[PDB]
């Protein structure tokens, strides 16, 4: 089987991958922000929206991923398990889940429709040769 | 925060934990049932249910778990192997993923409410002496 966590929301993995990695904030900064704003909504008994329903599972899934990454990097007596877990987290799943947190939090702050257009706008800007774009890349607001 | 993934769906971690860990099918079977019933709906871009939105996310991050497992057995010496990491996973979050997959799939097949009422009745039924219960077990259907 094969699923795109973004398809049901009107985006894809490729649309987010077209953003540069350094653009997304850290896993901890996103987690902090997700609490401060939607602490109350996330811990509620009402699916506030499919964005809330996705954000709860994603956040909990990542903690499962992080428990495993901890066990593998600490309790394997092979020393290369450190570098393998650091690589796995940076290279692979940390950035994949940094995008996912950012998408659903921004859809909740600026609305799904606003956020999507910002992707496509960012998409032309990056694809555009530098002397032909504005020095500042696009920016998200209401 | 502290997010119960069952709370927006009327249940709690303790209610799923109220059934014996023997009871929930392997993660592999549940994926097969999930792909055999809601493949096209889960891959659909249509939000089909808050259960759908949540099932999609659980499916993908079981894969992120097994992907890490693979790295360890591939990139490290064979005493630390994929079989070791996976044995760790299934000991840990393995049941947690079986309960989730079951709850959300079985909530799609039968009514959600059917499932919740089953959880309590089946849970007490297996705990009751044969002499002091009805002979026929609480069951799920429509
Ligand atoms: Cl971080
Ligand atoms: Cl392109
Ligand atoms: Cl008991």
């Amino acid at each position: 089987m094969d699923i795109d966590p973004y398809k049901e929301f009107g985006a894809t993995v490729e649309l987010l991958s077209f953003l540069p990695s350094d653009f997304f904030p850290s896993v901890r900064d996103l987690l902090d922000t997700a609490a401060a704003l939607y602490r109350d909504a996330l811990e509620s008994p009402e699916h506030c929206s499919p964005h809330h329903t996705a954000l709860r599972q994603a956040i909990l899934c990542w903690g499962d991923l992080m428990t495993l990454a901890t066990w593998v990097g600490t309790n394997l007596e092979d020393p290369a398990s450190r570098d393998l877990v650091v690589s796995y987290v940076n290279t692979n799943v940390g950035l994949k889940f940094r995008q996912l947190l950012w998408f659903h939090i921004s859809c909740l702050t600026f609305g799904r429709e606003t956020v999507l257009e910002y992707l496509v706008s960012f998409g032309v800007w990056i694809r555009t040769p530098p002397a032909a774009r504005p020095p500042n890349a696009p920016i998200l607001s209401t």
